[PDB]
């Protein structure tokens, strides 16, 4: 059977590592954190069963493979309460894709929009403080708004999976996870709260596993009086995709400070 922790690249074929999906295989429950971009060819066939898929948030790059995953596995999706309708109705999906396209531009087509709504009985709303016994490991959800009103983080023992609430990290460079539009005050509060949890390792949705110290570097980055300007040493299409995303995030950061 499946055991241990699996960190799987779930980005588009042009940049598989831009997004990471985590799977924690406990003795009693198997849980997945996030679900990749719609256009990802990530293969999760190494799983015999899947009990829960926790969505850190509802941005399109974290919920892409749900349609297929919910047909192959008997998994239930856990989402912040009040947002289930965005996944279970045509009008809900239309709004998710609408906001995604407006914010992402060309990246919308790279990652891929949502095309199929999910069955309501497969989606469970949670408050963001629920605890689960995975069997040999303990999981606890944590509501972490700021990046989005529907953002939640996940703590498995001393591993903290932060989604897009505590930064991104590529090639040794800290990138702000601040696309339009973030709630600056809430974002800062959630970031401080997570730093205070003192996890041993952090799992970024964008950048994979990183040291907890990176969260503190991101906090400092958020407090800079000078305009944040980032440059990442990466080439090819992957480099261009990342640069576009960075521009979106820097725009969001600039605008959040004016609020
Ligand atoms: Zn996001
Ligand atoms: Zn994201």
């Amino acid at each position: 059977p499946c055991r241990g922790l699996h960190s799987i690249p779930a980005g588009p074929v042009e940049f598989p590592e831009i997004a990471t999906v985590y799977v924690m295989c406990g003795e009693k429950l198997t849980v997945m954190i996030d679900a990749g971009v719609s256009n990802s060819i990530a293969d999760f066939s190494f799983l015999d069963k899947l009990d829960y898929i926790v969505l850190t948030h509802l941005h399109i790059d974290h919920i892409g493979l749900l349609p297929e995953l919910l047909q192959v596995y008997k998994a239930k999706v856990l989402v912040k309460s009040g947002f289930k309708k965005y996944l279970t109705s045509e009008d809900g999906l239309k709004k998710l894709n609408e906001s995604a396209e407006k914010v992402l531009g060309d990246l919308y087509y790279v990652y891929g929009g949502l095309e199929k709504k999910l069955d309501q009985d497969k989606v469970i709303e949670v408050e963001g403080n629920e605890e689960f016994d995975l069997g040999g490991y303990r999981m606890r959800l944590i509501y972490t708004p700021g990046h989005a009103r529907h953002h939640m983080s996940v703590l498995v023992d001393d591993f903290l999976f932060t989604g897009d609430s505590a930064g991104a990290y590529f090639n040794g460079v800290v990138i702000p996870t601040t696309p339009p539009v973030i709630d600056y005050k809430m974002y800062m509060e959630s970031l401080k709260r997570q730093i205070e949890l003192k996890p041993k390792v952090v799992g970024f949705a964008h950048g994979g596993l990183v040291s907890p110290k990176i969260m503190e570097e991101h906090l400092k980055q958020m407090l800079s009086k000078e305009e944040i300007q980032i440059n990442v040493d990466i080439g090819g299409v992957a480099g261009e995709i990342l640069r576009k995303q960075i521009e979106v995030n820097l725009r969001g950061l600039r605008e959040s400070k004016k609020s």
